[PDB]
């Protein structure tokens, strides 16, 4: 006799959000620019957040 | 008498966004840029916000 | 006898959003650029958002 | 000049994959 | 001048994965 | 000048993984 349990009830609520920003200013072996400027604004909430 | 039990109930709430700018100032030999001006804004929620 | 069991209820309420700019300006052997501007705006819930 | 790119990859990806995504072997063995 | 990139491989991902990711292996054996 | 930039690689990315991401062997093995 075996019957051992595993994981029994799994339940994700979960994501993924990426702002990707992959070489803007491009390049590799000869690269020239003026002013790069970041100004971004976050405002992430994550996990549980439930008002009830 | 084998019969074990694995894994008996998942369930996935799950997303993905993805905002990607892939070389948008390009090229791999030779680029050349003058202004880059980054201003995005991200208000993102993940996980758990049921009202109820 | 063998009879396991595996995997009994798999429910998936998932999603996938993309904006892709795959290189805008362009090229791989000479790029010229003057302004790039980015001012995206994102405001993604993910996950669990039932009202009930 | 010589301005060579040989063999490049560019590649943008997003994905969402959910549910059962790995593999399943049984294989008793017998008597 | 003489400028080269060889085999070059540029990657933007986002990915999300959920539910059962791993593998599943048996195998009792037998007697 | 004699530039070479040979065989680079540029990942970014960003991920989630969530429920059973490890895997399972039974593998009891008989009497």
């Amino acid at each position: 006799v075996y019957k051992p349990v595993d994981l029994s009830k799994v339940t994700s609520k979960c994501g993924s959000l990426g702002n990707i920003h992959h070489k803007p200013g491009g390049g590799q072996v000869e690269v020239k620019s003026e002013k790069l400027d970041f100004k971004d604004r976050v405002q992430s909430k994550i996990g549980s957040l439930d008002n009830i």
